[PDB]
Order: C-alpha cells, then sequence, then structure tokens
C-alpha cells in the first residue's frame, strides 16, 4: 500500500492569499467555537444576578440590561466569524484544488503512453482526478475549518465549565463518554445496515434492468409475471432489512435519550446539593452542565475530521505520485533538425521494436519498409500483426529498442519532436472529439488556422453536410449530446483537422466496414491530394484504396512475406409555483394505497405525541429545577428535586420504549408503501407496450433510476412528514401550554419568536453537516472534457494539443470557481444573520421577562420556567434534521409515478374482451395489404400493400436485405407492434381482437441476438414453457444440440451464465435459444437471422432444428444466406419493402427467374 504524504503537503498550491484565507477562516472559526459556551457563562451570569437580586429591582434590570447588550455583541461576533469561516474556508478549498487539478491534467498529458502502459493506467487516472480531488478538496475546505472549530468549542467548553464549577465539571465529564458512545454505536449501526439497505435495492434495479433491456423476450413470453415475482422476492429482502434498520433507529434514540435522562437527573440532584451548601449558584451549575456536554460533543464532532484527513492523505499522496513524475521519454529536444524536406523517402527500416509491458514478446522483428517518395503505400496487416504497433513507432508513440529506426534518412529522435509530430498528419478508427465545440475540435486540429480555413476544410476538404446543419452551427458542444453525431461526421471532422495539418506525411488508419461512402471517397480523394501521405490500412475492405496505393505488403509475425507492387495478394485471410391541489389528491391518493398500514401508522402516531411530550417535558424540568435552585428554602428544594428526579428516571424508559415504538412501526409502514409501489411502477411498465419502451426517455438504467428514487423518496415524503407534523406539534403544543399558563405574555412574546430559533438551530446541524454543494456537479463538465483527454492520450500527443486542452480546462473550471465563490459568500451571510437573529431574540425575551417582573406582573420562577422550556423545546423541535425533508422533491417523484401508472397502453397486453382461444392454433398467418409505419421514425414506412401467406404443415422462409424490415415482419407476425393500415388473420380474425397472451404462449421465437437470463441454464431454458420439468428439457437439449457443450460445462444445466458467468460463445447462445424455442412447442416457429448469426454444428443444428419444425406444425425462417432457405419448402421474397413472388427456389426460377436473392447465392458462391 501507498504511503501517504505529509500533511503540510496538502498546502503545496496555497499561495499568499490562500494563506490570509486559511488564517481568516481559522481565526473565524476559533472565534465561532469559543463563542459557542461563552453565551452559556453569560447566561449564567444573567440567570444568577436575575435570580438574586428579587429585591433590589433596579440593580436587577441593569445587571439583566448589561448581560442581554452582551448577547448582542456574542450574537454579532458569532455573525462575523461563521461568515469568515465558511466563506475563507470554502474559496481556499475551491482556490488550491483548481490548481491542483491543472497541475494534474498538465502533467498527465506530457507523460510518455508507455507510462501509461506500465505505470498507473487511464482509469485509474480518471478515478484519481475525479476522486482524490473532491477528496482532498472537501478535507482541506470544510473538515479543516470543522476541526478547528471544534477543537475551540471543546477547549472553551471545558474552561468555562471547570472554572464556573470544577465540581459540576468533573462529575458531567465522567456523563459524557456514555452519551457520545451511544451516539457512535447509533451512527455506526445505521450506517452499517445503510450499506446492506442499499445493495439489496441495487440488486432490485438490476432485475430491473435485465428485464427492461430483454423486454423483446419477456413480451414475446408471458415472463412477465416472472419478472413480477423475482422483483417481489428481491423488495421482500429488501423490505425486511428495512425492518431491521428502522429497529435500530428507533433503539439508538430510545437508548440516548434514557441516558441523558438519568444523567441530567444525577446531575440536577447534585447540583441542588451543591447550591445547598452555597458552593455555587443555580445559574452557574446548569452553565456547567450545558458548558461540558457541549464539550465532549464537539470533541466527538471533530473526528470525522481527522478521517477525513487520513483519507486526503492518502488521496493526495496519489495525486502528487502522478504529477512530481518526470517525463521519461525525452521530448522536443533543441537538437531537431527542422528539415525542409517534407518528403519522407525512406523509413521504418531494421525495426526490431517490442511492447513495453512485454517485453519478451518482440512485436517487431527486424522490420523493414521503404515507403518512397511521390507515391503512396498501402499496409495489409493481419489481426495479430502490430498495424497499430507500427502506426505508434512511426508516430514516434513509443521508441524503438535497438534496430536502424530512421526518417527521410535523418532519424528521428534527432530532430525533436513536437516539429515531428507537427509534420506527420494521422487520423484514426475512433474519432477524437473532445467535450467543446466542434469548431473548438478543428482549432485542435491546427490552432493557427482562422475560421475561413475551417470553412474551407469543411467546403472542399469535407462536403456541406450535418456537421454544419446543427442549430448552432460550427458552435456546437458535440461532447454534451454525442448522440446528435452519426459518427461519419465525427469521422469526417476528424478528417478536417487532418487536413489543416496538411504539410508533410499524412498516416491514415483504417475505417469501419459500416461506414459512409462519402467518408470514405473524402479520404481517398485526400489521398489523391496528398501522395506524401501513405500507410493506408486496407483490412481486405475498400479496395479502391488498395488500388490507389500502388506498392502493398502484407505483415505477419512482425515481418512482410513480400515486398513489391499489387499482387495476387487475396484468398489470404480478406473478410469485410406548480399547482398544489393535485398534490393535494395524490397525496390522499398514496395514503389511500397506504390503507392496510393504517394500525402500525396510527400506534405509530401515537408514539410520536410520547415522545414529543417527553422531549418538551424534559425542558420543563430543567426549568422547574433552575427555578427551584434560587429558592430559599432548602428543605423545599430538596423535596422538588427529589421529585423531579424521580419523575425524570421513571420517564426516561418511556422514551426509550416509545422511541422505539414510533421508529419501528413508521419505518415499517413506509417499507411496505414503498415495496407496495415498486411492484405497481413494475406491473404498469410491463403492461406497457414497445412503442414506450423504444422511445427515448424509457432506457432500462433511466426506467432503474426512477423506480428507485421516486419510491424512496415518496416513503421519505409520506413516513417522515407525517411523523414529524405529529410530533412537533404535540411538542410545541404541551409546550405553549405550560408557558401560557405560567405567564401567558412572555410565551405569547416566545411563541412569536419560536420560528426564528427553529430555523436557526436547523442551521446550526446544517452547518455540522456542512455548506458544500455538490462539487462533483459542479465540475462535472471539466470532468468529463478532462476524462476525455485522458483517454484519448495518444491523439492528444499526436497533435501536439495538450496547451489548447490545458486552456480548455481551465475555461470550463473558471465559472464553477466563480459560483463556489458566491456561494460560500451567501452561505456565510446567511448562516450569520440566522445565529444573530437567534442570539438577539434570546436577549429580547429574557430582557422581556425582567422588564414583567420589576411592573409586579409576574415572577422570576414563572418567567424563567416559561423562557427555559419554550427555548429548550424549540431546540427539540429543531432536531427535525433527525427525519429527512425530502419532500421538496418528493413531490415531483410523486407527480412522476401518478403519471407513469395512469399512463395507458394502447395495445393491451391481456385483452378483456372474449376470445374464440383455441388450443392447437390453426397455424396460418395471413398477411395481407401491410403498410406498417414505424412508430418512432413516421419518415420511414417499410410496407407497401405486403400480402404473405403461411403454410400449416409446411414452413415458410423469407429472405431480403439487411435493410428490409424482416425482424419488423417477425414482429408484426406477433402483434409486438401495430400496422398503420394492414390486416392480418392468424385463426381467421383479427389479432387485435384475439388475446395477446394465447398468442405468446401459441409462438415461439428466437432473437436475432440473444442474450441470457439468469444464473443457472436450467431456468433460461425452461423459460419457453410454464411448466418444462427435466425431461422435455432434455429432448429440448438433445434436438437442439445443446446438450454436449452443456455436459462440457461444469455443472451443467446449473453453471452461472452471464456477465460474472461463464460466457458462452454466440453459436453456443443462439443454439440454447433455439432450446428454449424448442421448449416452447408453440405452434408457429419464428427462425430470425440466428439461423445465420452462428457456426457450421450449429448449422447443421439448425438444419436439424428445421426438420423438426416441418415435422411439427409450422415455422417461419428468415436468413439472408443460402442453404438454409432451401430447406424451408416455400421462399417469399421481402426486397425494397415489397414482395415479388413466393413459392419453391424450383418454383422461384420456373416463373421470375433469377432475382436479387439468386445473384445474392451466386455472391455467396
Ligand atoms: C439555557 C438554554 C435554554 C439555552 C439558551 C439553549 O439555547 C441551549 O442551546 C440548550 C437548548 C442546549 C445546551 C446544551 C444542549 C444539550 C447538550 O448536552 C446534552 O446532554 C445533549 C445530549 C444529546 O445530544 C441530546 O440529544 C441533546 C442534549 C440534551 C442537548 C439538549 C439541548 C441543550 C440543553
Ligand atoms: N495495450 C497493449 N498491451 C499489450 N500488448 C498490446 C497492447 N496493444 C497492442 N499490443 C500488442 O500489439 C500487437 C498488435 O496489436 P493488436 O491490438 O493485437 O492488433 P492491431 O495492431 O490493433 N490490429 P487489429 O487487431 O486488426 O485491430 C499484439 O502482439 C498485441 O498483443
Ligand atoms: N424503432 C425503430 N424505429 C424506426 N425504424 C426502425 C426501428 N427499428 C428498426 N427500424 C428500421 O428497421 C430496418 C432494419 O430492418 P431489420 O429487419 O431490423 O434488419 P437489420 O437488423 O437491419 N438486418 P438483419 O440483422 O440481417 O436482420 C431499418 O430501416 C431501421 O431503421
Ligand atoms: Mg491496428
Ligand atoms: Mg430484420
Amino acid at each position: 500500500e501507498i504511503r501517504g504524504v505529509a500533511f503540510k503537503e496538502l498546502f503545496r498550491f496555497a499561495d499568499g492569499l490562500d494563506y490570509v484565507l486559511m488564517g481568516i477562516g481559522s481565526v473565524g472559526a476559533f472565534v465561532h467555537g469559543c463563542s459557542l459556551p461563552l453565551f452559556l457563562r453569560f447566561f449564567a451570569d444573567l440567570v444568577n444576578s436575575f435570580g438574586s437580586n428579587s429585591n433590589n429591582v433596579e440593580k436587577m434590570m441593569e445587571e439583566v440590561l448589561k448581560y442581554a447588550l452582551y448577547f448582542l455583541v456574542v450574537g454579532a461576533a458569532i455573525w462575523a466569524s461563521s461568515w469568515a469561516e465558511i466563506s475563507c474556508w470554502m474559496w481556499s478549498g475551491e482556490r488550491q484544488t483548481t490548481k491542483m487539478r491543472i497541475k494534474y491534467l498538465e502533467a498527465a498529458l506530457n507523460q510518455d503512453i508507455q507510462f501509461f502502459d506500465t505505470e498507473v493506467r487511464t482509469s485509474d487516472v480518471v478515478f484519481a482526478i475525479n476522486t482524490d480531488a473532491v477528496m482532498v478538496q472537501d478535507a482541506i475546505s470544510e473538515k479543516l475549518g470543522n476541526f478547528i472549530h471544534y477543537m475551540a468549542t471543546f477547549v472553551s467548553g471545558f474552561i468555562v465549565g471547570f472554572t464556573a464549577v470544577w465540581q459540576l465539571a468533573l462529575v458531567t465529564l465522567a456523563v459524557v463518554p456514555l452519551i457520545a458512545v451511544i451516539g457512535g454505536i447509533h451512527t455506526t449501526t445505521l450506517s452499517k445496515l445503510s450499506n446492506k439497505s442499499q445493495e439489496s435495492l441495487s440488486q432490485a434495479g438490476n432485475i430491473v434492468e435485465q428485464t427492461v433491456v430483454q423486454i423483446r423476450v419477456v413480451m414475446a413470453f408471458v415472463g412477465e409475471s416472472r419478472a413480477s415475482q423475482a422483483y417481489s422476492s428481491a423488495l421482500k429482502i429488501a423490505q425486511k432489512l428495512g425492518y431491521k434498520t428502522g429497529l435500530a433507529k428507533g433503539m439508538g434514540l430510545g437508548a440516548t435519550y434514557f441516558v441523558v435522562f438519568c444523567c441530567y437527573a444525577l446531575l440536577l440532584w447534585y447540583g441542588g446539593y451543591l447550591v445547598r451548601h452555597h458552593l455555587t449558584n443555580g445559574g452557574l451549575a446548569i452553565a456547567t452542565m450545558f458548558a461540558v456536554m457541549i464539550g465532549g460533543l464537539a470533541l466527538g464532532q471533530s473526528a470525522p475530521s481527522m478521517a477525513a484527513f487520513a483519507k486526503a492523505k492518502v488521496a493526495a499522496a496519489k495525486i502528487f505520485r502522478i504529477i512530481d513524475h518526470k517525463p521519461t521519454i525525452e521530448r522536443n529536444s533543441e537538437s531537431g533538425v527542422e528539415l525542409d524536406s517534407v518528403t519522407g523517402l525512406v523509413e521504418l527500416k531494421n525495426v526490431d521494436f517490442s511492447y513495453p509491458s512485454r517485453p519478451d514478446v518482440k512485436i517487431l522483428n527486424n522490420f523493414c519498409l521503404s515507403v518512397p517518395a511521390g507515391k503512396t503505400i498501402a499496409l495489409v496487416g493481419s489481426s495479430g500483426s502490430g498495424k497499430s504497433t507500427v502506426v505508434s513507432l512511426i508516430e514516434r508513440f513509443y521508441d524503438p529498442n535497438s534496430g536502424q529506426v530512421l526518417l527521410d534518412g535523418q532519424d528521428l529522435k534527432t530532430l525533436k519532436l513536437r516539429w515531428l509530430r507537427q509534420q506527420i498528419g494521422l487520423v484514426s478508427q475512433e474519432p477524437a472529439l473532445f467535450a467543446t465545440s466542434i469548431k473548438e475540435n478543428i482549432l485542435l486540429g491546427r490552432p493557427d488556422a482562422d475560421q475561413v480555413e475551417i470553412e474551407e476544410a469543411a467546403r472542399v476538404a469535407n462536403a456541406h453536410s450535418f456537421i454544419i446543419k446543427l442549430p448552432d452551427g460550427f458552435d456546437t458542444q458535440v461532447g454534451e449530446r454525442g448522440l446528435q453525431l452519426s459518427g461519419g461526421q465525427k469521422q469526417r471532422i476528424a478528417i478536417a483537422r487532418a487536413m489543416l495539418k496538411n504539410p508533410a506525411i499524412l498516416l491514415l488508419d483504417e475505417a469501419t466496414s459500416a461506414l459512409d461512402s462519402e467518408s470514405e471517397k473524402l479520404v481517398q480523394e485526400a489521398l489523391d491530394r496528398f501522395m506524401i501521405g501513405r500507410t493506408t490500412l486496407i483490412i481486405a475492405h475498400r479496395l479502391s484504396t488498395i488500388r490507389k496505393a500502388d506498392l502493398v505488403a502484407v505483415l505477419q509475425q512482425g515481418s512482410v512475406s513480400e515486398i513489391g507492387t499489387h499482387d495476387e495478394l487475396f484468398s489470404k485471410g480478406e473478410n469485410g409555483k406548480l399547482a398544489f391541489k393535485d398534490q393535494a389528491n395524490s397525496f390522499w391518493r398514496l395514503a389511500k394505497m397506504n390503507s392496510p398500514e393504517w394500525k402500525y401508522a396510527l400506534l405509530g402516531s401515537v408514539g410520536s405525541v410520547i415522545c414529543g411530550s417527553l422531549s418538551a417535558f424534559f425542558a420543563y424540568v430543567l426549568s422547574a429545577v433552575l427555578s427551584v435552585y434560587y429558592n430559599p428554602d432548602h428543605e423545599y428544594m430538596i423535596k422538588q428535586i427529589d421529585k423531579y428526579c424521580y419523575l425524570l428516571i421513571g420517564l426516561s424508559s418511556a422514551a426509550l420504549v416509545f422511541n422505539t415504538l414510533q421508529h419501528s412501526f413508521w419505518d415499517i409502514v413506509g417499507e411496505n408503501l414503498t415495496k407496495r409501489v415498486r411492484e405497481k411502477m413494475l406491473s404498469a411498465v410491463l403492461k406497457n407496450e414497445m412503442a414506450w419502451f423504444d422511445q427515448e426517455e424509457n432506457e432500462s438504467a433511466r426506467i432503474a433510476a426512477r423506480l428507485a428514487l421516486d419510491a424512496n423518496n415518496v416513503r421519505s415524503a409520506i413516513g417522515d412528514r407525517i411523523s414529524v407534523i405529529v410530533q412537533n406539534t404535540a411538542l410545541m403544543l404541551v409546550a405553549c401550554t405550560a408557558g401560557f399558563v405560567l405567564q401567558w405574555r412572555l410565551a405569547l412574546v416566545l411563541v412569536a419568536v419560536f420560528p426564528v430559533v427553529v430555523a436557526a438551530t436547523v442551521l446550526q446541524k446544517m452547518f455540522m453537516t456542512g455548506f458544500s454543494g455538490d462539487l462533483e456537479a459542479a465540475h462535472a463538465k471539466g470532468t468529463q472534457l478532462a476524462g476525455e483527454a485522458i483517454a484519448n492520450v495518444r491523439t492528444v500527443a499526436a497533435f501536439n494539443s495538450e496547451a489548447k486542452i490545458v486552456r480548455l480546462y481551465t475555461a470550463n473550471l473558471e465559472p464553477p470557481l466563480k459560483r463556489c465563490f458566491w456561494k460560500g459568500q451567501i452561505a456565510g451571510s446567511g448562516y450569520g444573520v440566522a445565529q444573530f437573529c437567534l442570539y438577539a431574540s434570546y436577549a429580547l425575551g429574557l430582557w422581556y421577562a425582567s422588564w414583567l417582573v420589576k411592573h409586579g406582573i409576574s415572577d422570576f420562577s414563572k418567567t424563567i420556567r416559561v423562557f427555559m422550556v419554550l427555548m429548550v423545546s424549540a431546540n427539540g423541535a429543531a432536531e427535525t434534521l433527525t427525519l429527512a425533508p425530502d419532500f421538496i422533491k418528493g413531490g415531483q417523484a410523486m407527480r412522476s409515478v401518478f403519471e407513469l401508472l395512469d399512463r395507458k397502453t394502447e395495445i393491451e397486453p391481456d385483452d378483456p374482451d372474449t376470445t374464440p382461444v383455441p388450443d392447437r392454433l390453426r397455424g396460418e398467418v395471413e398477411l395481407k395489404h401491410i403498410d406498417f409505419s414505424y412508430p418512432s421514425r413516421p419518415d420511414i414506412q417499410i410496407f407497401r400493400d405486403l400480402s404473405l401467406r403461411a403454410r400449416a404443415g409446411k414452413t415458410l422462409a423469407l429472405v431480403g436485405p439487411s435493410g428490409c424490415g424482416k425482424s419488423s415482419v417477425i414482429s408484426l407476425i406477433q402483434r409486438f407492434y401495430e400496422p398503420s393500415s394492414g390486416r392480418v388473420m392468424i385463426d381467421g380474425k383479427d389479432i387485435r381482437k384475439y388475446n395477446l397472451k394465447a398468442i405468446r404462449k401459441h409462438i415461439a421465437i428466437v432473437p436475432q441476438e440473444p442474450c441470457l437470463f439468469g444464473t443457472t441454464i436450467y431456468e433460461n431454458i425452461a423459460y419457453g414453457h410454464e411448466c418444462a420439468t427435466e425431461a422435455e428439457i432434455i429432448q429440448a437439449a438433445t434436438l437442439a444440440s445443446a446438450h454436449k457443450f452443456i455436459s462440457a460445462l461444469p455443472e451443467g444445466y446449473k453453471t452461472y451464465v452471464g456477465e460474472r458467468g461463464v460466457q458462452l460463445s454466440g453459436g453456443q447462445k443462439q443454439r440454447i435459444a433455439i432450446a428454449r424455442a424448442l421448449v416452447r412447442k408453440a405452434e408457429i416457429m419464428l427462425l430470425d437471422e440466428a439461423t445465420s448469426a452462428l457456426d457450421a454444428e450449429s448449422e447443421r443444428s439448425v438444419q436439424e432444428a428445421l426438420d423438426q419444425a416441418c415435422s411439427g406444425r409450422t415455422s417461419i425462417v428468415v436468413a439472408h444466406r443460402l442453404s438454409t432457405i432451401r430447406n424451408a419448402h416455400v421462399i417469399a421474397v421481402i426486397d425494397d419493402g415489397k414482395v415479388a413472388e413466393q413459392g419453391s427456389h424450383s418454383h422461384l426460377l420456373k416463373n421470375h427467374p433469377d432475382g436479387i436473392y439468386a445473384r445474392m447465392i451466386q455472391l455467396q458462391r
């Protein structure tokens, strides 16, 4: 394991302004931490004066007034200190992390490629530049400030408590570890159970994704019920674990409240004892209690900052490892010859290169090549041969280990590297389009070029096409969408950027076969205008290229068999605001679906009120005890203290029990609602039709994200909302009742100021959490730009565009920096204002209590009880942070779930209408005058008045070009889609009237590219029939001939398959799909081009399956190749979305002889 760097090195990028910001933030954090208990000290002084000076009214008034002014001063100090701390720390962290990322990227680009090969790899580099960067940022921005603040709080609290009453300081210090340990155990248990629940829900989402991706087969069968069962089982596990999480949370809250109650019972009794012996005052006792508790909790809260410190030390050690690494291969040597002879006469001879990762494996064996000037040369590289390797050696990506490698007769390492890479132009198979605009991509090709050069490169170098037809034109961010560009267009953009680097030799790479001819002809015309551009990769396709290049040589085992011009080089491997009333109605709908759990809810509700009451009750007790401390009769003091302590001890157990009950029952109700919603959501999705599935915004991963997110935030927005609204209502109700019946005037004033103090305490809790936004989202654009640059480092080195990439990264990062600065300023100012208002309200209320006492309106006891009870109950109510307030997004997610459930499918998966279902289908599907138009693309309409025939005891074959919708034909066979105007007779009647599920169970199909379902081959094969037993799957395997390699598998039918399982061959998976089709034993066997996407033994297997299919009922088989359609007796025609003839191939030749398919047959020969 690598060793983390020392703490100081974290601040390597800190400049003078950063040091100033860090100092100011440290001072602010220290002042904040010290001010938290200093207020308690001032409160103790005020209370002691206001209680002792009852007889002397005027002195009491002046004392209370001066201490209220002290409260205002403390409020202002907290305002300023919190503002400075938050703003300075956040902005300094951002300012340092930005420079760190810039240096990291700059160091990364100008490294060697073999460095990425041997040492840290590109994926690790990206993972670092995201996670380690954000980790160090959060550690040095907020964690450090919080650590300083909490250490200050701890020290100041200890000092205040001890110097006030060392005795209670010692006792409370003994108390604190209990509460700290309880809180730590609670947090740890919650985190562990949260991780467990997260992984369980991830599993359930995995079932969701695998179902939605594979919806084709799922609807082809009746397996939606199976998917629902699997989802229900996963959700059952998740909900049982969820029950456990709720119980743990309830026990944690109950235990901490129990220990708090007992501990304050003991502390209050001891404080009464101390006051009785004239050791101290009541106010000093209370202040010591609170201050010592605050200090201990502050140390507890400070520890996580140390954890983050260690993690950031490791992360920054990694980052500095990449940063400090020195480029091994010397680059940009000043010995650059700067040859004026751009023509490369001779190069790449006696080349003995070996790949760095495996130096023993010598890829290139004494390679020699000429590449004469004035003429283009092509290379026939084998797949195992290093065509990319020799290209890299040309580009100087790697240095040849020995060998007489040279260029134009003047070597490579002699004449610099930047200039040489400028001389050579490269195109790549994968276009290198970064996040920036396409015009900026052209600039990245050659920054010296102006806009007119870009236009002409879009005019003469390439044709004017969609690359210009973007709505923004050339100023369009290709990275943000990507799907907008086809792939040929971005390839032509790369061609253009290469055209900018016109001079001297220009290497060419291979292009995919599935590429437009326009890009290809642009490539060859670039070749014609660039005779000095050579090394075109034929790859047995686009033979015009090999026509252009006279010198052609093949490459194998790091050597060339022949050297010279064109020859017989073929057959040697050649191949191819929003409304709220609807919110109330939908809330009623949710509650209605939550009806069965009502009992639990009711019980939970009951627990809530009791919990709330006890919280407020607790406050009152403190109040009363404080009021008792300033009483002359010490015996009456003893009686009151004993009564209150006994009552507190008695109610501690009630607090424990009712916290557990409330949380357990509320969380159980939520889990049931969540699972119930999930099931209904999945069922509604499955009832929908694929015309909705293929539509964008219905992708499998996106659907699963919808399912998870909406479910969880709905359960929050119901359960947490009800629990909060009931519990805090009861708490403030009983608190205000006590306050009113004691002194309604002071109670009314404090009720008026109540929302302010509640908001301030909520903000204190949020500050404890941290005000930093979602940094990864803020840096997302620069993040993905840097990731693309790092992954595509070869292309960046090819155009030596590291400086431009760094500049674009800086430009991307700048607006997030400014936004972060302003967000920090706003957050600091708002938090400070809230705290100042809180302390001003404290001062106002307490001074008003003094004023009431002056006029004889009330007494010290009643006023102090009212003030203390209402303020502590306000803190208890602002403890609202315990339950997550996701309601804001909860409403949107809830309208989302209701619109998804309320969405109607036009094709009913099950037809309610009566249908004349036969046991054995008549198997004579009758396509006639079909004019199907694809819904997704109304422009493309495959079918024009198509009429087809079926053969009951026989089979029909179909053949055509890849363009024709044969898979569309089989889709319309099973009512997968809906024809625009065509009509089809499956059973002497419309398919639309007859039940769809009966159609599914009566028709078996194979997909063109079948993929398997689950762990065991047994279940995947048995999927075809609802009762496959064991024998039926036996002959299903044998007739399909899958059984031989199934037995070759370790455990056969139980062998785990999938991404993590034994990944069978395409032929094997297609054959077992055939086996499943046989399992279904259906009337119509739809054997699509899977009968061609296979191998020779699978080809005889398919011929045998055709034998059985013609023997048993009927089949529609499509296969563009020959020798398979000949098996079927009757063969149809599907050319250009039209039928031309139908019958046997002998019949297809007796009338309408030859044909496009016959020409294909001659070709396949
Ligand atoms: C004198 C008060 C009215 C004062 C003005 C008030 O603002 C002050 O912040 C009060 C409400 C705080 C000061 C110390 C706090 C306590 C800190 O010490 C404790 O024992 C902790 C333990 C545990 O965290 C409890 O959940 C809260 C609990 C029990 C806190 C309850 C609220 C306080 C009692
Ligand atoms: N990242 C790599 N790690 C190890 N060996 C590599 C790497 N890249 C290429 N090679 C080796 O380089 C040789 C040729 O590269 P390879 O990727 O097999 O084919 P290619 O030159 O890209 N041609 P093709 O397969 O038709 O696309 C083989 O010996 C590879 O093992
Ligand atoms: N959702 C869709 N919306 C619009 N057009 C579609 C859709 N799905 C497929 N197509 C069209 O269907 C045609 C493809 O025909 P298809 O029968 O799927 O053969 P293929 O998959 O291209 N070749 P092959 O694998 O040999 O069967 C193209 O015109 C596609 O654009
Ligand atoms: Mg290659
Ligand atoms: Mg098709």
